[PDB]
């Protein structure tokens, strides 16, 4: 019988390393809290590179630092890489039916006393991560201020969390697109094959031809691509630019990388294609993120840098210079975005 790791952290400071995803979600991960001594899971999710969450508390929904009391715990696992994991460990995390949990020779439930995480379809039809109270059988999720609950027979069909305790299954091709969790200044993920902006060095606004990779981060609640680089010491530094700022400090905290780890099992392809052609047709569609796909802006100089395009407003932004080198009009339509 393993043990999951657990993991205080303050809501409103950046994650702790290798927090547990839930399945399907960009931006969503595996929470704890203790109301009056009693376990309550729920869900965390970034903004401004730190944790804010959300858990249903007797007909609301809590999301409050003062309100929680301010500190909640976060499920990290010892590799984000399930076979990585399994190896280390003996098990790693899948999702699976409630009803399942008999089949404990390969599956161990993630619990807490009597709590369970459980993915729940809203009545509104989002997947939000709540909980099963394994005490009363009823499962509970909060959104937009309200707690939503529903008991008996279906809570055996839903998605939750397990220890699956056999190795992960080989022999089949990866259609998901693989991010990797990570901070600020964290050791730069070379072996994991980061994906460079045109597949090629750029040349960069410091003077020099160097890969630039694409990354995630989320600000004020909308997701931005931005790109992460090694500097001299191999640490990971990161450029975002977005509503007319560049956010390229320590202030950026927890963010995310797209890799590709095993290039020989992906079920597709990635190319960077002109914007234009890219939403003109055909297999090949921009690789998206809300409205946001990553781009590479390009100066009339020739001189590159790795950023975001807004699909809806047809804006592409990049750190440069304290602003966010804000392009619109037909211009965009020539500059190079990831597609898929």
């Amino acid at each position: 019988e393993f043990e999951d790791t657990w993991a205080y952290n303050t809501i409103g400071s950046p994650f702790p390393d290798n927090p547990v995803r839930v399945k399907g979600q960009q931006n969503m991960y595996v929470a704890l809290w203790y109301k009056f001594g009693k376990p309550i899971h729920g869900r965390a999710w970034n903004d401004n590179g730190n944790v804010e969450c959300s858990f249903p508390y007797n007909k609301v929904e809590l999301t409050g630092a003062r309100d929680l009391g301010g500190q909640i715990q976060i499920l990290t696992a010892t590799e984000q890489d399930p076979t990585e994991q399994f190896k280390k460990t003996g098990f790693w995390y899948e999702w699976r039916p409630y009803k399942d949990r008999v089949n404990d020779q390969l599956l161990q439930l993630v619990r807490c006393g009597q709590s369970t995480p459980v993915i729940m379809k809203t009545k509104d039809g989002k997947d939000l991560l709540g909980y099963i109270d394994m005490s009363t059988e009823v499962a509970a999720v909060g959104v937009s201020g309200k707690s939503e609950q529903v008991a008996g027979g279906p809570i055996q069909d839903m998605l939750v969390l397990f220890r699956n305790v056999k190795a992960p299954p080989k022999g089949i091709k990866i259609y998901d697109d693989t991010w990797l969790d990570l901070k600020y200044r964290d050791p730069f993920p070379a072996a994991r094959n980061p994906i460079a902006a045109g597949g090629r060095k750029v040349k960069s606004d410091d003077g020099t031809e160097m890969f630039q990779y694409v990354a995630l981060w989320y600000e004020h609640g909308q997701p931005v691509f931005g790109r992460a680089y090694p500097d001299s010491a191999d640490k990971t530094l990161a450029n975002f630019g977005w509503g007319g700022q560049e956010n390229a400090g320590a202030e950026i905290g927890s963010f995310q990388m797209l890799v590709v780890p095993d290039p020989d099992i992906l079920g597709f392809e990635y190319k960077w294609i002109p914007y234009k052609e890219a939403k003109a047709g055909g297999p090949f569609k921009p690789l998206h993120v809300g409205e946001c796909t990553p781009c590479l802006l390009k100066d009339a100089n020739g001189t590159e840098r790795l950023g975001n395009l807004h699909m809806g407003m047809e804006k592409a932004t990049a750190g440069l210079a304290g602003k966010d080198s804000a392009v619109s009009g037909p211009a965009v339509g020539d500059f190079l975005v990831l597609c898929r």
